[PDB]
C-alpha cells in the first residue's frame, strides 16, 4: 500500500527522484542512489535534513548518507546513497521499492 | 526461477546489470536503463544480439534500444534502455523487476 520517502520525518517528500541500483560484482554488498531534483523540502523545509527515511508499513529503511547540492547558495538537488551488507538488507530494500515504485506510477 | 534477462531468447544471463530508473516529472513517461558489464553474451560472443528480453512468469518484456558499449576501443559492453508510455507498461515492469531484483540478491 503506502510506500514514501522522507527527509523530515512526518513529511512526505513529493518529488520523485531517479534510482540507481548497484550490485557487487561477487555478489557481496550493493547499493541505491537517489538524486532529488528541486525536492520540496529544499524549497525551505526549514528545518536541517538529517537522513532520508524510507517508511512503508514495515517501519523505516534509514540512511545518513544524504547531502544537498548548493548553486551560488541555493540548494538546488539532494543525493542520497543507501548501502546494503547482507541478504537481509537486501531483500528489505527491494520489498518497499516495490512499494515505493508501484504508488509512485505513470499518468 | 522467477525471473530472468535474456540477451538471446531462451539464455539466461549470468551478469547483474546496474539499472537506472527514471520518472519524467509530468508522470508521463517512465525510462529503465541497463548496463552490463562484460556480459556472458559478449565473452562467448557468438550470436548478434538483436534486443533485450525480460522473462518472467507473466510473459517477457522487450526492448529493441540495445547497443554494444566500448571501452577504450573494444565492445566489451551492453547498454540498453527501456521505456515506458503508460501506467500498463510501468506497473507490469515493476513486476518484473521485483522478481529479479529480488532472486538477483545478495550472498555472505
Amino acid at each position: 500500500a503506502m510506500a514514501e520517502i522522507q527527509f523530515i520525518r512526518g513529511i512526505n517528500e513529493e518529488v520523485v527522484p531517479d534510482v540507481r541500483l548497484t550490485r557487487a560484482r561477487d555478489g557481496s554488498s550493493g547499493q541505491a542512489m537517489f538524486y532529488f531534483d528541486n525536492p520540496k523540502i529544499v524549497q525551505e523545509g526549514n528545518l536541517e535534513v538529517t537522513g532520508m527515511y524510507m517508511v512503508d508499513e514495515e517501519g523505516e529503511i534509514v540512511t545518513r548518507d544524504v547531502n544537498a547540492k548548493f548553486i551560488n547558495g541555493q540548494p538546488v538537488a539532494i543525493e542520497a546513497t543507501y548501502t546494503m551488507r547482507s541478504p537481509q538488507e537486501w531483500d528489505r530494500f527491494i520489498r518497499f521499492m516495490d512499494r515505493y515504485a508501484a504508488s509512485h506510477g505513470l499518468g
